DNA sequence: TGTACAGTGACAAATTATCTGTCGTCGG
DNA sequence: ACAACGACATATAATTAGTCACTGTACATCTACGATACGTAGCGGCCG
DNA sequence: TGTACAGTGACTAATTATATGTCGTTGT
DNA sequence: CGGCCGCTACGTATC
């Protein structure tokens, strides 16, 4: 290869030295030339072979020839080989695993064995620090390095299957996970309740913000698939969020991609991207999603961190005041958070481009106008129950409610595909199998019940106290261990009904 | 040691619960080795001139007279009263 | 250091009116043939500007010289480097 | 090619107290 | 006779190991645990 | 006046690759 | 007396 080397800051002495070589460029003759050395010995205070081996220097070497080379030894260690590999072994078996020895603790280390081996001159403690000093520098280089980013129109998104989705439109490849907001959120009382979970579906293209759900509640397929239908609808929102654009973004992904998380390596997750017709594709890494992730940092940055409440991004920064100055209920932070979304976010520039908003880029970036899907057809994010059996009376049991349904006694024995909302279980829709394809059958009503409504945490929480009070299985003994528990609080009640509150606040 | 946690979660070794090996009597056989043989063997600061046992040796006004193991009954917790 | 401290010969020194300057850097000129007493000066662009006095603690009445606190200091490191 | 907002070096422009001429005034 | 290069000797700051006074920051109850999912096994009721 | 250990500027001693003379040798 | 089929319970994995 090529191997040039210049010099820089030349003159401290050298400018002397660069003085003496320019009265000394040209061999004019050898009567002439020995007089300018003897002459050029009056300003460097030296003799003709000194002189004659600057020139030498100079000839061979150019400007950092004028300079004086460092030493042979710079950076070797005196102490002996021994010494140098016992030390630094030491360090890296001293810090292996969870251990984490000390410099210092090194040295002692040094010392015992020097006693062992009777030797009279162990390294000196500062000279420890001095030989373990590159090893430390690197450790700091290595956690520190930035990397480049996508630039321009071509994005390849690396999946767990090593291969990459080429992003080429809007809705072409959304992406998804969670995280908790920093901010303790109050009741309506202005008690304490607990800081939020924030989803939110970005869609790769355009990283516009396509929808998102905040609540107290916990990550869940349920959690994913409101996220999911809030993302695919078209938004409404009433005068009371103060908005001075729309969120005009909507329509259906071709492909969606996520973390682990167990909400969407999940079968609720598969069978909502198998009728909605989209791929659910896994995340290789939490550092290749940072399109889902840095959303994250920006609402901090520019939203959470400041309004009362604010927690910090980790407990070593938590503002000691946090638990004291929580003033917001849910449907106010929902009110600014959503305002943020609107007004601010997806009307910045997208950072690739430069010269795009990120709305701009989204609706530019469709291959055509998607039709609006009817509400009703979001019933894809029914839950299935796969291989229930109708019983003799035209019946279907299920979690410890009974169902009954219009011409479900003509399949007594057979074998049915049940959809269900989590939310309100007192109806099921019945599907069964024939021509090895699913046709719809009817609309079971739990018995009794008609007039009610259970959610399934309800039915399941009713059930376990049921079963631990040795009280008998029916339709009411499940609505009569509701009731109490109903009237007679329990945070997750406490949480829930506020929740229910922006529930309502949305119909 | 094996299993350290760090001072907080945010030094927390992603391999301490990995990496954890120490019963509690093995614990305690090193913390007693090193306070004994280490830590009260050290040079006392704001002094210099004393080991911290010495200080406290030489500190005493008088050579305390030991109290017996049973006549630490006194650590007995004491139920105010109950009546007969 | 905090109450306006200041640590020179390992001796710890009061200043008279330097409290308000804890966490500061000041700079500080002394004669050594009596370092009982030392004056403390701010740090500026072309100059040090006198800020107050400051007095040695803690120390025996008779005037300390700076020779003699280099000598106290290092019968104290001979005497740790016994253990 | 992970990612995108806030904080930070590097450079340019308008304003003002400060350094320089030139002249006038006063003292030795 | 003049200039350039090497042998040999001699003095020299750069580098490293060591010592010392001043200072920064942890000790100050605290992340194993909560919240989802799947995957497999079990309990009695109903039927042969 | 919290309290005491690990890391850090500031200075010094031992070692060495390196710059300087001085002379011998060779080319011109 | 023996076998088959809904609703609970334990074990494992991941954010
Ligand atoms: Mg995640």
């Amino acid at each position: 290869l090529e191997k040039n080397v210049i010099a820089t800051q030349l003159s401290e002495e050298a400018q002397v030295k660069l003085e003496v070589i320019q009265s000394l460029l040209e061999p004019c003759d050898r009567t002439t030339y020995g007089q300018k050395l003897r002459e050029a010995a009056e300003k460097l205070n030296v003799s003709l072979r000194t002189v004659q081996r600057l020139v030498k220097n100079w000839e061979q070497d150019g400007l950092v020839g004028l300079t004086q080379t460092s030493r042979a030894d710079k950076g070797k260690h005196r102490i002996g080989e021994f010494w140098e590999n016992f030390i630094t072994k030491t360090y890296k078996e001293g810090n292996k695993g969870s251990k984490r020895m000390t410099p210092k603790q090194v040295a002692l280390r040094v010392e015992a064995k020097a006693r062992e081996l009777k030797d009279s001159k162990p390294p000196n403690y500062k000279t420890v620090l001095r030989v373990l000093a590159p090893i430390l520098e690197k450790q700091q280089k290595a956690k520190s390095i930035r990397s480049p980013g996508w630039r321009g129109t071509t994005l390849s998104v690396k999946t767990r299957e090593g291969k990459d989705l080429s992003v080429d439109y809007s809705n072409h490849v959304w992406q998804c996970d969670h995280t908790r907001v920093d901010v303790l959120l109050v009741d309506q009382h202005g008690e304490i309740l607990s800081r939020p979970w924030l989803t939110t579906v970005i869609d790769t293209y355009s990283r516009c913000i396509m929808g998102i759900n905040l609540g107290f509640d916990a990550p869940s397929s349920g959690v994913v698939a409101l996220a999911l239908r809030h993302a695919i609808l078209p938004k409404r929102y009433g005068s009371e969020y103060k908005l001075h654009c729309e969120w005009g973004t909507y329509g259906k992904p071709e492909h969606f991609y996520t973390d682990g998380g167990k909400d969407f390596r999940s079968n609720h997750l598969s069978q909502i991207g198998a009728q909605l017709g989209f791929v659910c594709h896994l995340r290789d890494r939490p550092s290749e999603g940072g399109v889902v992730e840095r959303p994250f940092k920006t609402l901090n940055d520019q939203l959470f961190s400041t309004l009362p409440g604010y927690t910090g991004s980790n407990v070593q920064e938590r503002p000691e005041d946090a638990e004291k100055d929580a003033r917001l209920t849910l449907r106010e932070l929902e009110q600014l958070l959503v305002r943020y979304i609107v007004d601010r976010y997806n009307q910045s520039i997208d950072a690739r481009m430069g010269d795009q908003t990120r709305f701009e880029r989204w609706e530019a970036g469709l291959p055509t106008v998607p039709v609006p899907i009817p509400e009703r057809d979001l019933d894809i994010c029914l839950m299935k129950q796969s291989r229930r059996t109708v019983q003799r009376g035209g019946c279907l049991q299920f979690q410890n409610l009974m169902y009954r349904g219009e011409y479900l006694a003509g399949y007594a024995g057979e074998t049915v595909n049940l959809r269900f909302d989590p939310r309100d279980i007192t109806t099921i829709l019945v599907y069964r199998q024939e021509n090895n394809q699913e046709v719809f059958l009817t609309r079971a009503h739990a018995q009794g019940l008609e007039t009610e409504q259970l959610a399934l945490d309800e039915a399941e929480a009713a059930s376990r106290r049921l079963r631990t009070a040795g009280k008998t299985i029916s339709n009411q003994s499940l609505l009569q261990e509701v009731v109490d528990r109903d009237a007679l609080k329990e945070r997750q009640k406490l949480e829930q009904t506020v929740l229910r509150s922006a529930a309502v606040d949305e119909s």
